[PDB]
């Protein structure tokens, strides 16, 4: 029914994709998946935030253009995810001429509606490069303890903070010369001219409770102007009659949403759906899956950049917290920060789809990837509960039936227990509530096993013209199986399409009210099988390096 | 993909076919050149029940074999049924050799199986003619209001209902002799045996929820045995082992759904697909169309008899409401009692197809065939709105292009609107919501319209070197008039030949996603002419006589 615009974070073009990428894009992916079986149209869209000074320097250092380097990392970004089987529409850049006309024209729409303030402001300058520095960018020695080589505005032995122009004896990190103060023209988003539409849309009930909460910090402290420049040299868009400025990264990233549902429609020939998801009466739902620290840009710049440009805002904000592994943040020396493309030469997408979807809920919480629980966990519930149900079964209606089921449900009933539950668990999945879907999937297939338990085909299966008792026992099995895959269809792609293919049958969320009845099915390989802590060890070994 | 059996009701050889059966006839139609469409393995089934005591008693009136009645009908039915393009795959009878030897497997499965009871009964006899008189054959006057020569158990002058042994002075409608009592064993089906598999198969979901809930009052009034043998004098089978004694008509009747699949298996030499089909553990599908005053039979009577006799059941029953006539059950003193091949003399087969097909849904409801609104549909929705894209467009590209279609779409985002509608419409024509699909297609049809409207073809033809935008508008709208007899073709078999003989091309269902393109199209007459009132008076009047 609905028409549905999907977004995640755009990943910087300067560093690998890792599990913290992960968590956001899989849970992202879980929810357009379950919308796409409900009958939506939904657009799942993506890109790499491609611009900045960390950029800029990268490519030199490399001694390669930023294009060039962007273009790898793009690459590198989508084998990764693709590997992952999340499932974009479009995944484009922000550096794209989509995007550098729509920044143009934002930049613009604010310009002209009274949005865009000049100020001078002093910064230090690298005269020998030639470049402003940001705060990473500067180096020398704490003013309070006097230890030597601390960069930016903070001191890593004695925890002191200061702004960069304390420094003793500062240094550029990019030449090593004698940083010294320089005035610059800026230009800056008049945020607080918005402060009361973002009020009255922090406490309209859309938005998370604890991102709501934190909204009100922020008005508390007060909002500022926002610098949204950045001089020469830089990797960005140029500022329309403003030789030598750049739009700043921030400005143009989130712009970039847009600029790939834009390219995504240029290459379908639409020329209507743009405007149809953009503008201000727009039917359509926009929604955009991001994490806890980038929450200031999604939730106060970004509306207000839309407001004051006549686009739509978002219909919500849906905000995930980090990802830690054995209950630490990622840790490079114990080989817990993992790389994704690292992870897929341990195990497989699925494992870490179902994981984190079990674990996450409709608040802002950290997931915790626990590497011994991962084990226990998929091995438990993918492997013995759910798959089970078909490994158990199948054998003996390939070997004795022909491959063929029953034409009656052996117990019409406990079918009907598993068809009622779809209310449930689709709104679970609706409303982000994964772990709950996953316990009511899991108490289902507890139930299955139970009833298959209670039949005993390994005893039916030896005893006299039994042969009816048991085609039916296991084919009720391989329908319980058949509906349990459905409610699991957007978290595990590779194993529902393993069990589309086995069942001879494209699983659809009305198709359960339907049971498979004399019906041939084909024989398998083995659908998924245990993994073990030696694996883990492996994972780890690998990323300590 | 599959393999489907779908039959229509076996319509009686003592009379000949109305719109009633026609109704039904073209319902399965449609729906099996559906099938046929999406590549599935169909047969089509169907044939004369020429069986039972009317039957005999009008042959001997006629002075003639019951077999050459039965014959000259079986040919009339065909005639007709072949007028309006049915396309059965084999149209047999129910007085076959295939028939009989599975009547007599089946009753002797039965009755090997304890399913078989003899009980005496007493009934009216004719000492006369040496008959028992099933009701309708026994005449005499009304005991409560004394009207004279009321026939069978009701009083048409008083309404008063009553065994017609309660008749006063009963006479014989076949000798007028005095009928008395006399006692005769019968042979009784235990149908209250299968009661438990029945009301499984009712909770199913498979059914219609209509005849779900009827099924529910037949359970609570309570099943009973069901008598299903005849004396002779009889036109029918005689019960082996029991002479003097035949199969009841209703017994047999529907065994001559597998008569008919077995004589069409036996004349294609395929010695496989009727065990294929009708063994308990087919995977193929089987369907039966029929209307709703013999559910009884199918959905009690049937079914038991098949499992009692170790065949598979039916897969769904697909029950419709009656026709009706300018609202009313059909009249013969109005002229509203129409024959089929009465129809046929005055207007095509395709204009009742398609009107019956606007008005058909998947759940039982008397469907109406309005004269007036017939005329005002048929011109509005073949004549111009479908067959207008074709008509208005043709003259051009056959006058001044050579009869050559441009080498591009005109408009491709239009036309991917298109070939988008079809999961949408081939799901209405596969869930037999044959009115759903008619309203997307028309819906279809009018956007098209509106096309070449805001193109306006009849301004562009008389402009300057406008000849390429001409001949791109109307090879336009003959592309979009390509898709849409596409979707029509199970609907409108012979606007459909001609539509592919001007086209040079056959429709097929995946066909629609590849344009006709720098290609040759033919001249054509008139592919639908528009028709009017004064054709359907001439037609009631015909039927009056
Ligand atoms: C428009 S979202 C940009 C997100 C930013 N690149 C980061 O990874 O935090
Ligand atoms: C096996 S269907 C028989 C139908 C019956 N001849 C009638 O027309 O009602
Ligand atoms: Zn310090
Ligand atoms: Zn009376």
């Amino acid at each position: 029914a609905k028409k549905i615009l999907v977004t995640c974070a755009l990943p910087y073009a300067n560093g690998s994709i890792h599990l913290g990428h992960m968590l956001e894009h899989i849970q992202a992916d879980v929810w357009v998946r379950y919308q796409r079986m409900r009958g939506h149209e939904v657009n799942f869209i993506c890109a790499d935030d491609a611009h900045g000074t960390p950029i800029m320097l990268k490519a030199q250092q490399l001694g390669i253009t930023p294009e060039q380097m962007i273009g790898e990392m793009s690459q590198e970004h989508q084998t990764d995810f693709a590997g992952f089987n999340i499932s974009y529409d479009n995944y484009h850049s922000t550096h794209s001429e989509e995007n550098r006309q729509l920044s143009e024209l934002i930049y613009s729409r604010l310009k002209e509606n009274g949005f865009i303030k000049n100020r001078t402001i002093s910064q230090l300058y690298d005269p020998e490069k030639g470049m402003f520095l940001p705060d990473r960018f500067v180096k020398g020695t704490c003013p309070k303890c006097k230890s030597p080589d601390q960069y930016g505005d903070n001191c890593e032995v004695c925890g002191a903070t200061y702004s960069p122009t304390e420094l003793i004896e500062p240094k550029s990190v990019v030449s090593g010369a004698t940083p010294v103060m320089r005035d610059s023209e800026h230009f800056f988003f008049d945020l607080p001219s918005f402060s009361e539409m973002l009020q009255a849309w922090t406490r309209s009930g859309a938005l998370q409770e604890q991102v709501a909460n934190k909204m009100q910090e922020w008005f508390e402290s007060g909002l500022q102007q926002w610098d949204i420049s950045r001089d020469a040299p830089y990797f960005g868009f140029e500022i329309p009659n403003a030789p030598g400025k750049y739009f700043y990264v921030w400005l143009d990233a989130p712009i970039g949403y847009m600029g790939s549902f834009k390219n995504l429609c240029d290459k379908r020939g639409d020329s209507v759906s743009f405007d149809e998801y953009w503008k201000k009466d727009s039917t359509a739902e926009l929604y955009h899956f991001i994490g806890k620290d980038i929450v200031y840009f999604h939730s106060l710049f970004w509306p207000a950049m839309l407001e004051g440009s006549n686009f739509r805002k978002p219909s919500n904000l849906f905000v995930h917290g980090y990802v830690t592994v054995n209950g630490a943040k990622m840790s490079k020396s114990r080989g817990t920060f993992i790389k994704a493309s690292t992870w897929l030469n341990h195990f497989d997408a699925d494992s870490l789809r179902y994981y984190y979807t079990a674990k996450l809920s409709s608040r802002i919480d950290d997931i915790d990837l626990n590497l011994e629980d991962f084990v226990q966990r998929v091995n438990a519930d993918i492997v013995n509960k759910v798959v089970n149900l078909a490994s158990r079964n199948a054998g003996f209606i390939n070997k004795r039936f022909d491959g063929v089921l029953a034409s009656e449900l052996a117990d019409p009933q406990l079918y009907k227990t598993f068809t009622d539950a779809a209310e449930v668990i689709g709104e679970a999945w609706e409303s982000r509530e994964f772990g709950k879907a996953v316990r009511e999937i899991m108490a289902l297939a507890d139930l299955a096993n139970r009833y298959v338990d209670e039949q005993a085909p390994w005893v039916v299966a030896k005893q006299e013209g039994r042969d009816a008792d048991l085609q039916a026992i296991c084919s009720m099995g391989i329908n319980l199986f058949r509906v349990l895959m459905t409610y699991l269809k957007p978290v595990l792609p590779k194993l529902t399409e393993r069990a589309e293919a086995f069942l001879n049958t494209e699983l659809t969320w009305d198709g359960i009210q339907q049971p498979l009845l004399g019906h041939k099915v084909n024989p398998f390989k083995a659908l998924y099988n245990r993994i073990d802590m030696r694996q883990v060890e492996a994972l780890v070994e690998a990323s300590k390096e």
